[PDB]
């Protein structure tokens, strides 16, 4: 059945609302452009500028070196898809059965090899892309949300937010019109076999998390070798200010700033975007809408994403135009009603998408069987995914802000040693795990039970469908972070580093609300990837009682683990000689502590490039082998249960690290601040109890930026991975169980 | 068909064993009194014999306490118990037909309810008495161990190493006994109706490791709270000795190494012997093992542990007689020799009870259906345990002996302070999971491959085939503990602390390996009792793809994260609470800091007393609670996916922190005795490394000692509670979907 908006209307509603939200960001940076500064107050202005460019050649620096690495990796994993999918069918020319109904004919097995390397490389460029762009305007707005805090939290706030937002619409924006394009494109080729279509399509979000893995493991393990040290030697041992200029290490900290929480965070959530897309889409594809050629409902997907960009550009005009912040104690919850109305708009948005872009009643496949359904049904599976991360943004906001008793407890904590105040902090974690958890299984539970794996996959994008808004507040997070290490290093009033503290507390709940969304619909994804994999890999049932099944869920369930290991032991290690090295500087160059010598920023840079370009490949390595060794020895059963235990243990250890990390800096900051009686206890900084903070923090530093947030990468990836090498494995794997 | 072994040789083999095992412990014990001393130097004899006195009295009463409380729950649970499966049948006493053969009659449902209630009565005060003894052997051998390393290392080890036997072949001889006699006083009314009899016998180990749970999680808080208050205000703030007699916190340490480590340890260990024997039996007992009423082959099981004991016993004497050690780096070799040679012992040990004990062929129950099986399959399901066994020993030692790379490493990482050593010590811990996983996962290919549930379920108890040396090493552990806090409270030469310190290192990787026995058998009889009750639930496929089943997982896979957070809060609170204390005694009692005015040492014992006995209540209610609330309201298919999830999800957290508790341990103890120039260039103790490696060493207090070893329990525990309420859920669970 047709739906009340006919095909033409979507095909140009679609690219329509793209543009939009990028003329949209475009113009949120002309906005921020009108605050001028240059290299050429005054003096002050000119020193801003002089330290702004140091981070942004530092920082465009090392991605172009990491993207090079990734680049040639991107290009060396394209073969290995055209090579495998292709030799399904031994490289045959022929049309063959279709898999989804052997009673019709389809486009070649091997049409499909090449249109799946297409789309992958497809997906890696606009992940690059993604990361890119969100570094630019991030080591744009920097300084200028330094300058603008000369005048207030409120105008700072704005140029951040602003900032934030420009990232936001133009990585959802762009994301949308790559994949409508390719969609089109594909089309052509595929004219009626829309089964074979989408199932090269599911390359794109294969591409994106794919060169997400390296983007956030590489800028993450960049970033806090760097960031442990400084602040250890600079403030645990040397008792002068965070991010002061005579620290070797300040600058690599900062350029980590946008090399890893924004960057890799840029592309992570357009690998969630793309394989949440591509999920609906690959299951539509084998339902009424693919089979009836139904272009409309068959872009569903698209159709909320696009509603979505519009219902979140009115919801930044409430911080940008509509509202001005004039106490500290107002940036908190100014970012919190950015989720709450979005959150409540897009729920009227999907209302009206599903009324007008859904026939009422139609099937959707569900493991062999057309599966009733109605429109009403599929409203309830996009809206239990946007409400759950409502719920997520809320749990994780009261264990990670210093507003409440969570986060206080633990810096309190810290009268008795770092030893408590870790303690405090890992058990606030584990705690902080269990209300999202809950969130999740309902909306398993719901979506499931309407509309099989399709409401699983439109759950995962509910949850995303307000994406640009959540970029937003995130990305707001790490300019503020650099504009207070810009404000220290310029040497300016202390009333201007208190305001980007106040304005950078803020960001660390706002960018663990962040991996909430990130994890909650890695989690939806990959469990409607998984029933995917399952039935193109024909599998009857996966029954968890055999030998086959069984091993690969525990064994998949300690994969997170050995992820977390290799990447905590990378930053432990990177450091350990970041310290030294710091150390050194501060012994061996004289009048550098005196403020008359200047350290070598250089040599700190190099460290934490060194040690991200060479340790970001085995755990990349874990993630992307672990599929084809599994799937090829030990075959598609096997492989059935790694994707079951990876998803439910990495999701638990990926929520205790980065908020435990969160907390831990939040503890801290909430010390530094000293804007109760009770955070005044604690101080002043340099007290024993600030430098207990400054442990925990430091722990939590690779928690959260480094294994816990790529672990929702690790989970959907191989669940995407899994299912594009599905006919391969099915063919050709199970090779042990065949010798033996 | 009938064994070379008739059935009434085995009736007299069993019980002979175990006497065999008790007069081998009282010979032991006995020897161990020939250490003579008294409170009526002589002065060094008497000043040991007062402190003694002090730990003696403060463990019973504690444990008097404790299990108190403990018994008081066990009675209303028994009750439920009786209710809940009288139910079923509405209390009827009319015999019906046999499940296993409809043209056989049975006794009623009731009478198991009253059985199965019997048989957890007598498991719950078997833990009792495990945990109660090994207390007053470890509370015997203590000062013995001081004394003795007067003389030198080789005679305390001697001391402190009889002793742990002592509790080990009393534990193991004691639960073998008690379970033939439950065995065969059921026999008496069940006759020929076997499957209830063994259906009623499996609350024996629900009974275990019911009151297990809450000796080990209030016994572990207990210890923790004093331990963490003892170390960070003596050793990190007053710049003193550890155990020095002027920490108030001491004696409640001390008292905690025997309440935790050794009561808490036995009762648990208990409960897994317990578990896995009982697994073994209800499996066999509707094969063709009960079926035919051939006792022999029926208690297989019991025969193997009745040559383990054998077995151990002459293993224990060549580290008891035939070897001597006369140097430090001996010591963890001669513990390492144990598990090797009982090993190896076992396995011929395993294939003579598999040659006379067994018939060639026979059946074993298959979700419904008879497997045929031979019994050199059989010899390879528990020889594949008793082996996976071993490797987890190995690899354990190798992450938590500062013998090697992995614990010198974090130990070196204290040189850039105590964040570098946490996120070190995480990262290993982490990093230590994936061979033990492998391990498991093979033990669990083989043996479900070979007899399903009944060759998995003999595989865990092949891994604890060899407990009584098992238990005896690791017992071995916290005596040698309590004997460095003995020598150092009397005041003794530097020389005995010395040759303490290296007792009490090995004991450190020694307890991590006891844990990764405890782990490695837990996941293997919980896997088989998973199996066992998806059949007595008649549930015809356990299916991950369900919407039932898969919140199951997920939710199952996040317990024990909630779990850790209750247990970690509970130590950091009291530890905040025990240092405080601490604090004011040095800060405010005048003589105290100069050794001429005592401390108040039970002020302290006090508040680890409070703390436990009201703290152990929560995740005791979370773990027993759970299965009944998701079987009453969800039924036994989310309850599947629960059993499944805390599964593969709890023994990944339970490994690595275990391991990482116990590697910061012994990388403290590196830097303490400094016996090697690296070690040295760390010391003297005091400096900021040794302070550094402190830190890491007491936020591993709570998680190896707590959170850690209780996962086990709790993994184990809800695996026999859903077997024995499963009939019940069956019928009258799943209200929510019946509801609605
Ligand atoms: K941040
Ligand atoms: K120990
Ligand atoms: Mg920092
Ligand atoms: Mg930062
Ligand atoms: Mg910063
Ligand atoms: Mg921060
Ligand atoms: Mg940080
Ligand atoms: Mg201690
Ligand atoms: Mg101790
Ligand atoms: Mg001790
Ligand atoms: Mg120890
Ligand atoms: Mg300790």
């Amino acid at each position: 059945g047709a739906a009340i908006l006919p095909d033409l209307g979507t095909e140009i509603l679609i690219p329509v609302c793209a543009v939009i939200g990028i003329a949209f960001a475009l113009f949120q940076w002309l906005l921020v452009s009108k605050v001028k500064l240059s290299a050429v107050d005054h003096n002050v202005v000119v020193k801003c500028a002089e330290i702004q460019n140091a981070i942004s050649e530092g920082a465009t620096s090392f991605l172009f070196t990491e993207y090079k690495y990734v680049g040639i990796f991107m290009v060396a994993f394209a073969i290995l898809i055209f090579l495998f999918l292709g030799s399904v069918e031994g490289f045959s020319t022929s049309p063959q059965a279709c898999s989804y109904d052997k009673t019709k004919t389809c486009k070649p097995a091997l049409a499909t090899a090449i249109f799946s390397t297409v789309s992958f490389l497809l997906g890696g460029v606009t992940s690059l892309v993604s990361g890119f762009l969100g570094m630019k305007i991030a080591t744009y707005a920097n300084a200028r949300t330094t300058l603008e805090a000369r005048k207030g939290v409120g105008k700072a706030f704005i140029t951040a937010f602003r900032s934030g937002a420009v990232m936001g619409f133009l990585l959802a924006a762009n994301g949308l019109l790559v994949l409508y394009i390719a969609i089109n494109l594909f089309k052509i080729y595929y004219g009626d076999d829309w089964g074979g279509l989408f199932e090269a399509i599911t390359g794109y979000g294969l591409g994106g998390s794919s060169m997400a893995l390296f983007g956030r493991v590489g800028g993450g393990i960049y970033t806090k070798a760097a960031d442990v040290g400084a602040d250890l030697v600079g403030k645990v041992e040397r008792n002068i200010p965070e991010d002061d200029p005579r620290n070797p290490a300040v600058i690599a900290d900062n350029v980590g700033d946008n090399v890893g929480d924004i960057a890799g965070m840029g592309s992570d959530l357009f690998g969630s975007y793309a394989q949440s897309s591509c999920a609906a889409l690959v299951v539509a594809s084998i339902s009424s809408f693919g089979l009836n050629h139904e272009l409309t409902a068959m872009l569903y997907p698209l159709i909320v994403s696009s509603v979505g960009i519009l219902v979140c550009l009115l919801t930044t005009l409430f911080a940008t135009d509509f509202f001005e912040i004039k106490a500290v104690k107002e940036i908190e919850p100014a970012l919190k009603k950015q989720l709450v109305i979005s959150t409540v708009l897009m729920t009227i948005g999907v209302a009206v998408v599903s009324f007008v872009a859904l026939p009422t009643s139609f099937t959707i496949f569900n493991f062999g069987v057309q599966k009733d359904v109605k429109s009403w049904q599929l409203f309830l599976c996009v809206a239990v995914g946007l409400w759950a991360g409502l719920i997520i943004g809320f749990v994780t906001e009261y264990y990670t802000s210093n507003a409440y008793s969570p986060v206080q407890d633990v810096a309190d904590s810290c009268r008795t040693g770092a030893a408590t105040n870790v303690i405090f902090g890992l058990a606030l974690g584990y705690k902080s795990v269990i209300i999202p958890i809950f969130a999740i299984a309902i909306s398993i539970f719901v979506s499931f039970t309407f509309a099989a794996m399709y409401g699983i996959a439109v759950a995962a994008l509910g949850m995303l469908s307000t994406i640009a808004t959540g970029l937003a507040i995130d990305a707001y997070g790490p300019i503020s972070d650099n504009a207070g290490g810009i404000a220290e290093m310029a040497g300016m009033s202390h009333r201007i580093r208190e305001r980007t503290d106040a304005l950078d507390a803020a960001g660390n709940t706002t960018a663990a609300i962040g991996k909430g969304f990130a994890i909650g619909s890695a989690a939806l994804v990959s469990l409607a990837l998984f029933g995917a994999f399952v039935s193109r890999a024909s599998i009857t049932t996966v029954d968890v009682l055999t030998p086959k099944v069984f091993i690969g869920l525990i064994v998949g369930a300690m994969l997170p683990y050995w992820f977390s290991a290799m990447t905590m032991k990378s930053v432990g290690s990177a450091a350990l000689k970041m310290v030294e090295e710091v150390r050194r500087q501060f012994n061996t160059i004289p009048g550098l502590m005196e403020g008359t010598a200047k350290p070598d920023y250089a040599t700190c840079v190099k460290i934490s490039t060194d040690a991200s370009i060479k340790e970001m490949i085995p755990p990349g390595a874990l993630v992307m082998l672990t599929p084809l060794v599994v799937g090829i020895l030990f075959g598609v059963e096997t492989l059935s249960g790694v994707l079951a235990g990876s998803l439910v243990s990495g999701v638990q250890i990926a929520i205790s690290a980065s908020n435990t990390g969160g907390a831990w800096d939040n503890a801290k900051k909430y010390i530094e601040a000293g804007a109760s009686e009770h955070a005044r206890s604690l101080g002043p900084k340099g007290s024993d109890c600030h430098k207990a903070a400054v442990i925990g923090d430091t722990i939590g530093d690779p928690l959260k930026d480094t294994s816990g947030p790529s672990l929702n990468i690790l989970i959907k990836l191989m669940a995407v991975e899994s299912l594009v090498f599905a006919p391969f494995f099915a063919t050709h794997g199970g090779l042990l169980f065949k010798i033996f």
